[PDB]
């Protein structure tokens, strides 16, 4: 234990998603949206927090 995030039961979906979303599909439709939702929903969120000091 260290942080607060579902990892034990999560990996279960990952290990089971090896025959669906993983081989060709990284997360879903494509990575372009992964970086998009990350960079577009965390564009300023992560930076403002990371550049606190």
């Amino acid at each position: 234990r260290r942080r607060h995030i579902v990892r034990k039961r999560t990996l279960r979906r990952l290990l089971q998603e090896r025959e669906l979303v993983e081989p060709l599909t990284p997360s879903g439709e494509a990575p372009n949206q992964a970086l998009l939702r990350i960079l577009k929903e965390t564009e300023f969120k992560k930076i403002k927090v990371l550049g606190s000091g």
